[PDB]
């Protein structure tokens, strides 16, 4: 049994689950969960196997270097690391100027880590070449947030579940990617049979399994799908005047100011007859969907990666807000529109915290010049050091190492090599013989650390403290609990020895811990609608997270953003009971966006859709859930998802070796038969290294956010 008890958080999903780690003669031996967080206690089968995770021994304990492209990684010590490590870096500053050098980072990185790498590349080196995974996934929620409410972040919190009384949940496989998640909304409709749930996912899973009505729409024709619903709700005068009259302003296909005729009319595109036979789905659906969205007393729409990793994700995420703003399903509780974030610190480390190359920290903005001398002056930086232009976002990042406009790169808590769409063209930018790439990685099995030039032992987890903010604005400490292994350094401090050896001025890096970097981002966030003053890290270790905005030591927190005597941003004395004030006349947008589709659409010669998806027993990449014996019973291996009737129809057999095609590749999967997926339609997981199944997808990217539709390409398939 355990001598000591510390608390932090799920190294996992974005649920953000609290977690307490038991320890031992200094050894992590038992976790359980968080009583006090707001899991409950609870943990799904990862969190409760990460033991053996933080245990493993297959880790990376000391700096590693690549003399020549093509070698070996050979032992070097810290010191030769890091002097290497900054020379590289400066030097190519010196020849090139600051364009030349990026920071590739991760929603997993805890908040102190990315804000330090942000503010050396920001301010310190005058780059914007500043982004991260979290590109790759929640900046179309982001576009869709900023565009409808003009803030970040949903308005709502986990505990809306427990008092929704409809479940509308699209492009989100919740009893996979948010278990105890999905547990709550399950336990939601066990208390109240009378809740609708509505599962929207072109494929059949789980999630589905407790809903009233599974929507299997073709891919890429939801917006149509919910464009018809909002005609449903108007037409059945199921619609909300005396919310959208007072808080909601109108625009049309153009983008123009428009008005709720003109919406009526845009929408007399979409008639539920015509839009079934487009989304391939009987009528009753949509009828169905816009009815029990409209008529329950509280609705929540919860959605995840089917809607943002799409060229159209923007207009998606905007659809669903649509749906509430017509309705008022919003602003009460239960009634919210919730984008879900996958990673544990998407929200808290690179969103809030601004380290993607658009954007400054605590909801600031690279184009905007006020926004940059607000920085320049908490940073006590010069006069017009933040370069006016944003960086290469992710997609234009690795191109932009291709050509060699980019020289020297850090890459840190992430998998570029297995992760990035369109992999064959990123590998052979990865191999540019002139790039310096940096990772700092934790497990020797990365297949990243192939193209690594040096790699830098990171403490992993719990092995250092830090904080991560999860989907709900929750922002949870994990305080140390092991030290690290052999000669781990914990990230934050490896960041500003850095950026002291490259010349970056000390005034800068002036941290000796993430306790410090917290403090000064405590400050940085003062007086924004991302306020989180009052989160001192003696509140942090006593409670199990608090919500923002909290802009002082005695605010508990915020539930409701938005709302009159809720949300501290809302003057007591403001005339109404709601306040989008991220818009400047406090009315929410509904949009009227064209309904297109796919970037690469099915045709003769590649006549399927492919799909990705996440699967239960393996987080990404796998470096780490792969360890865990347990987590193989169900999936050790890559597999195609092939519809029954589609597999009848051209002879393919269940356990078959079938190659999966599509333009860029072509690789072999056993197949897997069923019902999931619907007619027309093939689905892959991403979990395998010796099946790098981006190879195959495409690289197209929503205009607006820059996301990659991963979601959605042409395929065909062939008995191998
Ligand atoms: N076990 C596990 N859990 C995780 C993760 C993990 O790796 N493993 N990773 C975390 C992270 S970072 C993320 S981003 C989340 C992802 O969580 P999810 O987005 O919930 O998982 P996905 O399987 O990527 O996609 C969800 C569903 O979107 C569907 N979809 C496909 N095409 C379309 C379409 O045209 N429209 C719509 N509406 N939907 C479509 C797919 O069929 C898929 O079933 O999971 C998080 N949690
Ligand atoms: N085809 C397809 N591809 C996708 C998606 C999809 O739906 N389909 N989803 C996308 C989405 S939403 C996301 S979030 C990305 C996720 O893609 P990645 O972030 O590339 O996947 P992970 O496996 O989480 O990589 C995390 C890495 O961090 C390392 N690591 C763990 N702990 C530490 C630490 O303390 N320090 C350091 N330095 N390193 C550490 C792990 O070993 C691992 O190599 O994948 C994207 N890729
Ligand atoms: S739902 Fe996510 S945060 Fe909760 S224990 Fe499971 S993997 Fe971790
Ligand atoms: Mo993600």
């Amino acid at each position: 049994r355990p001598e000591k008890w510390v608390k932090g958080v799920c190294r996992y999903c974005g649920t953000g689950c609290g977690v307490l780690v038991g320890v031992k003669d200094g050894k992590a031996v038992a976790i359980q969960g968080n009583p006090n967080n707001h899991n409950a206690g609870l943990l799904c089968l990862k969190g409760s196997l990460l033991i053996p995770v933080l245990n493993s021994k297959e880790r990376v304990t000391q700096p590693l270097v690549r003399r020549h492209k093509g070698g070996k990684l050979e032992p070097v010590s810290w010191d030769e690391a890091l002097d290497l490590m900054a020379s590289r870096f400066r030097s190519s500053i010196d020849m090139y100027g600051p364009n030349s050098v990026a920071w590739y980072g991760s929603g997993q990185c805890l908040t102190e880590e990315s804000y330090v790498a942000n503010k050396i590349f920001k301010g310190g080196f005058g780059t914007n070449n500043v982004d991260g995974n979290p590109r790759l996934c929640m900046a179309s929620a982001v576009g869709g947030y900023v565009t409808s409410f003009g803030k970040d972040e949903p308005m709502g919190t986990y505990a809306d579940i427990d008092q929704a009384t409809c479940f509308f949940i699209i492009g989100s496989n919740t009893s996979e990617a948010h278990p105890v998640l999905f547990r709550r909304i399950a336990r939601r409709k066990q208390v109240e049979p009378g809740v609708k749930i509505i599962v929207a996912d072109p494929r059949r899973t789980n999630t589905s399994r407790i809903a009233d009505m599974h929507v299997a729409f073709r891919p890429g024709t939801d917006l149509a799908f919910m464009h018809s619903m909002a005609w449903v709700i108007i037409n059945e005068e199921l619609d909300n005047p005396r919310f959208w009259q007072r808080y909601v302003n109108f625009m049309d296909a153009e983008g123009k100011p428009s008005d709720f005729e003109g919406y009526k009319a845009f929408l007399e595109n979409y008639r539920p007859e015509k839009v079934a036979e487009i989304c391939r789905v009987p009528v009753e659906q949509i009828y169905g969907a816009a009815r029990a969205f409209a008529e329950s007393a509280a609705t929540m729409s919860l959605w995840c990666m089917g809607i943002n990793q799409r060229v159209q994700g923007v207009f998606a995420n905007n659809l669903i807000h649509n749906l509430h703003l017509i309705t008022g399903q919003i602003c009460r509780p239960g009634a919210t529109s919730f984008s879900l974030t996958g990673q544990p610190n998407a929200c808290g480390g690179v969103r809030d915290g601004g380290a993607l190359s658009h954007l400054l920290p605590a909801g600031r903005a690279i184009p905007n010049a006020k926004h940059r001398a607000e920085m320049e002056k908490l940073w006590g930086l010069p006069e017009g050091r933040i370069a006016p232009e944003p960086g290469y976002h992710t997609v234009a990042l690795f191109e932009a190492l291709g050509r060699g406009d980019v020289k020297c790169m850090i890459i840190c808590e992430t998998n570029p090599a297995h992760t990035l769409p369109n992999l064959n063209k990123v590998h052979k930018a990865m191999s540019h013989p002139e790039s310096f790439i940096v990772c700092i990685e934790a497990f020797p099995d990365a297949v990243t650390l192939e193209y690594a030039d040096l790699v830098l032992p990171p403490a992993f987890w719990c092995e250092r403290d830090g904080v991560y903010g999860c989907g709900e604005r929750r922002y949870s400490l994990t305080e140390k609990a092991v030290d690290p292994p052999g000669q781990c350094r914990p990230t934050v401090n490896t960041l500003v020895e850095f950026a002291r050896r490259a010349g970056v001025d000390p005034q800068l890096v002036n941290f000796r811990n993430a306790e410090d970097v917290w403090n000064e981002w405590r400050m940085v966030s003062k007086g924004t609608t991302y306020d989180f003053w009052g989160m001192t890290r003696e509140r942090l270790r006593k409670e199990s997270g608090l919500i923002w905005p909290c802009p002082s030591e005695d605010h508990p927190g915020t539930s409701l953003r938005y709302v009159r005597g809720q949300d501290p941003c809302v003057p007591a004395d403001h005339p109404d009971r709601f306040f989008f004030y991220g818009k400047p006349d406090g009315r929410a947008v509904i949009w009227m966006r064209p309904a297109k589709g796919a970037a690469e659409e099915p045709d003769a010669e590649y006549p399927l859709y492919l799909t990705s998806m996440r699967v239960i027993d393996h987080w990404h990449t796998a470096t780490m859930t792969g360890k865990v014996p347990e987590l193989q019973k169900a999936n050790p291996i890559a597999f195609v998802e092939i519809n029954e009737e589609d597999a009848a129809r051209t002879g393919i057999k269940h356990g078959d070796s079938v190659i999966v095609e599509t333009r860029r590749d072509a690789m072999e999967l056993p197949a897997r038969v069923s019902d999931v997926c619907r007619p027309g339609l093939i689905a892959v997981p991403f979990f395998d290294p010796k099946k790098l199944v981006n190879k195959l997808f495409l690289d197209a990217t929503d205009p607006v956010s820059r996301e990659p539709e991963y979601k959605i390409c042409a395929a065909r398939v062939r008995k191998a």
